[PDB]
């Protein structure tokens, strides 16, 4: 049975259509969406039952992109493992989808976004994020949406709507938003050193902009949409609340007024466990138990702020916890840094490298390079944990992206600055917004180890707790802030503007003037950060280290040129392959190598004064013999037999000389 | 203590010799067995005891090559043999025979490792491989009601050719495994030139026929070097209750099975259980718990099988409504994407294949290296089938067995139909995702594959389609049932598909649960599934019938130069570095004619471009070392300045001007 | 802040601990260094416990960056444990594992993380003094703690803690590490040492050792928060007591029996017999039984009664052995030895095979590949089959007795691979893989120095009174007190391993033991050599071959070309190594007879 339905719309610069009812149509809900010649299959499947007692929401959203949607053959050996930007914008798409699912739905739901035809005009995340929503809408799945998404582009003073990749190209500011009608929920930027008022204009400019999408996906549900799943949430009989209450809160309220974490956490584990045995004493109601006992910690946390009592470090709204600041933390290192803000510890080590050391990607986008590669990491000791130390999470990825892209502006261009550059971020300890730490602890690790920037480059990490009109934002937020608070609002710059702004938002009714007032406290709390951080490293230092991959600087005859780099290019391309050194020549005459080492290095040399008289005694094997002895020098000279060994005179067949004239002869 | 019996015999071409009792003698049972120089180390081990309930049996088929068995160091950087196609491959053909020969409800842990010791370019290690299985096996004692043999059966000069090697296999219109007992098949998996079904059926019964030396071979080794046969029984009946609930439960279920709409039939069926089980709590009461729910569940599962397989042999539609013979609805759609190269939507009833082609140059060829090696592949097909195709949430993580196997059975359909290099100088690689799957996917990738190839203008020998098909059989009746459901599998004893053109199967592939399917029986299921596949045939042939003229202006092109044939050493270079560099740089495939062509092939035009140039300048303003010989391209003095004397025009010599 | 930094001598290097900076939330962690050498080492102890097993992770991970390099991956990041960071975690595991106090089931996971590398420092040592002193802080319990030295052997000198330069002209590289009191585990490889050579080394090493081992003990005082609240639980000597005047004179009588079934019967029947008893007066019983049980055998043994098989604590299970067994390998080897068994195949290649290691020991290339897999059906079970830490464990030990004998690559140029299939394991199948490599390597013409060979063996020691058996089969691993295994050639002693469970082991015994091993080793070598004495004069047909040419010494640039260009064209090409007399002859290595007369019809037209 296929009844097809199709709702076309047009945002923007471009025709944007949703289908329904022919594809996957087994799928709890499913949605072709087309921006220009970009097309996804957006799928949602929901299990109509869930775990009892389940802690936690099992939403799994999978991004992929075919190969076949740029007309290209995979590269490598089929689709590998999930590259870097899948994993991203699975993650640009889950964020904004968690908090519209109900408190407390715990049923699992999958998401898969397939690209089927990617245009280069059209960007796939925006389409991808309308899909989700559309599919979602459809399935009948409990969703508080639907939630519409664009992305803001900034260039000559106007907002650009949904850029294209090249767009960006001229745009000092790439920003995606994703909301609801009446909300905005999630923001992913970078941009370069942009005003807080330019930051927050352009999110208001997208989340206007998109009300037109968020009305199609809402009319496209009315018209193909199935039926409301019935579905409640689990229920808490009021009878044990009063118990864990009058049991638990007093305990909480002072656990809660613990400055050390893992004392809090102990604490709090305590009172946990009293609980747990002092009812058995008496699987859904160790749920419905655990459920009870951290509501109550949300009100005590939030209570306690919202009447202007202090944090649960003892800290106000405005102030950032202590900070110091290290580097030249590790001796082998090309740079490094030792970031600890508060609890918050990122230990960020720089490395050099030559062109070899790039890194190539693959994907829509087509094939490109990067000379900028950052990563970040997050042991399960940071949080006091046992866990896996396999390859990188999600979050590890997500947040390596942030911090790089924070940092990205202020980076150095290839024309300075030639090496390559890998940042490796370690987080050691995390009471809260690690990532920001990695921004902080990067840009000091960068000047550290020589790298050029242009301004030395911090972040900070903001939330507020929200009751009807009254509110508190909090600077420098902490671990249990985020989790029982109802914003994560990240925002990294320079003194002069914002490098990168990330929104995180759980609840709905955030204003403008909320915004406002977080961008600045946070504006503040960068500039602290700051000043903290330039009493150790103010500026770049005037030279990059000692194991860093340095230049071999030789100078060729220009005509000497004709052979280094061979017919084609093939000669140059052997050096660089055999010594594994990046050679880089002037048409003339100066050759620069770059060699990871002395041993290379001088290793790439005697292979160019190879390619490149006067006797000057050389050395080299007989070749032809006659009458005296062709042998050869590197070309070939004479041995007249009147020069051999004296006595008058074989004296060799082939294998192994002076040279004493040229218009060339030889001696020995 | 070692005890070491061998059997040596005759198996076409080819000395296979068993041995046991000398390696692996913890295995519950372990077979050497040779074919020609192919050798393979066969054990099994099986848990003695099932777990406290076990719905299912637990078979597990590890076949692994080992790059020794070849005389090679594996080529995988880190030197170590990710288990391959092939090896996944290998290991599902060898399970699919075993299942069924495993009796009714033995539930233990079982695993078979098939490993290939040394490799003979005569004999195919699959063969021996099946044969060593059977071997292992039967020594184990474990119960089983073996023992199978195996042979390939090729097609040559009209006649059948025994175990074929793949060089041989190069000259074969069929390539054909066939698995069976001395009384059966038992499975069938094999790729053909559209051979006509009596020449398919014709090899099946050759490679059966021609098995029985290597199945009584192993019948009397096993006689021999045997250890004790497991004591094992089938769990206990209660004729009496199970008389009781066919009486209590039959006519109500038979009416039941008369609702097409599942959510409101799987209603009344439960209804039905759970008055069963009121009446048969009340017949006992006072006694104690004497209602367990289970066996009465098995009987009662068993039962509505039994009754669902009677109605259909009786005439009764099926699940759905239709009778034997119907194909459900098709819709055939092409050119669904804006940027493939070709593409179709293929629909079988609620099974749907989005099927997308994509041209590609001599570049893009995926290598391969194993046992026959150093081979590239110019036709790359896979194969997607997603957790939401079936309704549910799983993981994405790799290639999974089914997506192979399936995969591969789509491949060896359409690759008869597939153009020759010299015709079509393209690589081609065909994805197939499987949107929706309730009924046979495989096929509908193989419908959906012949559309998108034509779609993108590869100039496919002929459309082809498959359909698969099951069949019941109860004593000496049986029905042949057409494109059947997922569930409508456990219905039938038999399971097979069948794919091919109008003119000829290019694959058939049988799966057999029971015994006494005759060539008689296979013969008429063969032609039920031809009259299938081409009702299917007809529909898709009119949406397209055949291939584009031409290529997508999103493929590959050609870009074509003319040179100085005195020059080609120049390009090709000095040991043709040159030419490898060129290729390397721009990614083109560059091929110089004898005199004076160049054909670059391109995915863009820039790309092409580029190569023209590195060509040209190689061939045919700028910026030394007074005069001025500044040289550019890898000497103007009045026309320096005329001013006299600081600070390509171009008209042994060799003097002007630059500048 | 603080910041306790600790600092003694080692030797050579000046080695730093300190905490109080970093990685806070961990249960400890500790900053080691060594010279330059720098690594981060954590111990994160789980709140509480669950179990009947210890959980303990050692995870040591090595970052480029420490090396200053970009990872070479296409990712361009580390995700991927190199068998040098998985060999090296178990390295770091098994010294620790057993200063676990008995009983204690808290789960617990440590992390040494090379934030920097000296190539005079190797990670090994610094990575272990880190992981005792991080597990000093975290207050965990714990007999520790310990310390770790490194021994070479130059001129009849020892070496402490050298580098990778310096053991290129050792003779031995020898891991030891252990409390003050007693050694606990050694791994070590040498060329054909002498016993009292091998054995004076993990001497000195436990000498030298002491120094870090007391910079450990006072570093945990001017830092280290005071210990975990614990004790070994429950014990019931009421418990004890009753099952023995029950339980010892029927099962010491029953394991008096032969091999099994009127063992599991008879002993299975205790277990009913007591176990109807009971009740007429919770798992906890079915310990102190086995505790039980494990007495009454320990004892049987010392006071020389049969073994479980009904062997003497001095004899080797039978050995058969063959060589050439299969029919398309270079060369192979079949090994038995009791219940174990290993086949051995020998592979030999081009240059162009060799393997391609890149670590924190720099860029590398190896010409002997060894590996080592050992599957589920050897042990009669069904499991998965990434190949697993022991399999690269027994694997590493294996191949480094083996490689001491191995042919320079100027004397055999050919890359060999060698792999090991156990295809059945009781008692040690890691030694199997020795004495199955020896015949392979020789059955497929490689001029090895002399046939090897290995044995493990085990150690019962009840107070003064002790046992040293010979070739352990599997189930006799729980009952000794230290499981070392040995290996080596007629002359000398190619590899030594050690665990060691208690304490008082002494040098006048392991002496003794190291012998009883030469023993069974001499006797396992005896056995072999009657199948394959020597190398064979030839390397087999199938395996690459050398086919030499000459050409007029005027062109041998235009093979090698320009820049070296031309050459490497037809090996890549071909894929044949080449290489050209100064002026004269070719010699090209290839795979199959058309590959090498693929690289002459090049080398022709070129000429």
């Amino acid at each position: 049975a296929m009844n097809k339905i199709r709702k076309t719309f047009q945002y923007g610069k471009h025709e944007v259509t949703f289908e329904t009812g022919e594809m996957a149509r087994q799928a709890t809900g499913a949605v072709v969406v087309r921006m220009g010649d970009t097309v996804l299959l957006v799928s949602v499947v929901a299990k109509k039952e869930a775990e009892e007692g389940r802690d936690f929401f099992p939403l799994t959203v999978n991004y992929q992109e075919k190969t076949y949607a740029a007309g290209k053959i995979p590269g490598g050996y089929r689709e590998g493992r999930p590259t870097e930007k899948e994993t991203l914008t699975s993650r640009l798409i889950d964020r904004p989808l968690r908090p519209l699912f109900p408190k407390g739905f715990t049923n699992e739901v999958q998401v898969i976004a397939t690209v089927l035809s990617v245009d280069s005009k059209v960007p796939t995340d925006i389409p991808a994020i309308l899909g989700a929503s559309a599919a979602i809408g459809l399935s009948g799945i409990p969703f508080n949406g639907s939630l519409g998404a664009a992305r803001v582009g900034y260039r000559g003073g106007e907002y650009l709507l949904n850029p294209s990749l090249d767009e960006l190209k001229d745009s000092a500011l790439d920003l995606v938003v994703a909301g609801t009608r009446d909300a905005v929920l999630m923001v992913e930027s970078e941009a370069q050193e942009l005003p807080e008022s330019v930051m927050l204009g352009a999110v208001l400019h997208g989340h206007q902009a998109m009300q037109v999408a968020i009305q199609a996906i809402a009319e496209f549900i009315q018209e193909a949409g199935g039926a409301k799943w019935e579905w409640e949430p689990p229920t808490v009989n009021t009878a044990l609340e009063k118990w864990v209450v009058e049991k638990s809160e007093a305990p909480l309220k002072k656990a809660y007024q613990i400055q050390e974490k893992t004392a809090r956490q102990a604490q709090i584990q305590a009172i946990r466990d009293q609980l747990l045995a002092d009812r058995a004493a008496e699987a859904v109601n160790e749920h419905e138990l655990a459920v009870i006992f951290h509501e109550l910690e949300r009100r005590i946390v939030r209570e306690q702020i919202l009447t202007g009592q202090p944090r649960i470090d003892g800290r106000d709204t405005k102030t950032v916890r202590p900070i110091t600041v290290k580097v030249g933390v590790l001796p082998r290192s090309h740079g490094s840094a030792l970031f600890t803000r508060g609890e918050t510890q990122a230990l960020v080590v720089t490395t050099l490298g030559t062109e070899r050391d790039a890194q190539s990607i693959d994907d829509l986008d087509g094939d490109r390079q990067e000379e900028f590669i950052f990563h970040y990491n997050f042991p399960p000791f940071c949080v006091g944990e046992v866990g896996f130390m396999s390859g990188p999470k999600r979050r590890e990825i997500g947040h390596g992206r942030l911090a790089k892209r924070a940092v990205v502006p202020v980076v150095p261009t290839l024309d300075k600055f030639p090496y390559v550059i890998r940042v490796v971020s370690e987080i050691l300890e995390s009471n809260g917004s690690s990532s920001m730490a990695s921004v902080c602890g990067s840009s000091l690790a960068l000047m550290d180890a020589g790298v050029p920037t242009k301004a030395p480059v911090a972040g900070i990490a903001m939330g507020l707790i929200k009751e009807n009109d009254k509110y508190a934002v909090l600077s420098d937020i902490l671990g249990d802030e985020d989790h029982l608070g109802d914003m994560d609002f990240k925002v990294a710059g320079t003194s002069n503007g914002v490098t990168a702004l990330q929104m995180d938002i759980k609840i709905e009714g955030i204003t403008k003037e909320i915004m406002e007032q977080a961008l600045d406290q946070a504006k503040e709390g960068r500039l602290h950060i700051l000043s903290i951080m330039n009493k150790v490293l103010d500026k770049p230092r005037s030279q990059v280290s000692d194991l860093a991959p340095q230049y071999v600087t030789m100078k060729i005859n220009p005509e000497k040129i004709r052979d280094v780099i061979g017919k084609g290019g093939v000669v140059i391309r052997e050096i660089t392959e055999a010594t594994n050194c990046a050679i880089d020549i002037s048409d003339d005459g100066t050759i620069k190598i770059a060699a990871h080492t002395t041993e290379e290095g001088e290793a790439a040399k005697r292979r160019i004064e190879e390619l490149t008289e006067l006797g000057k005694v050389y050395e080299g094997t007989v070749v032809k013999i006659t009458d005296g002895a062709f042998v050869q020098i590197l070309t070939q000279g004479l041995v007249h037999i009147s020069q051999i060994a004296q006595e008058r005179v074989d004296y060799l067949e082939e294998g192994q000389v002076k040279v004493i004239e040229i218009d060339v002869r030889l001696s020995m």
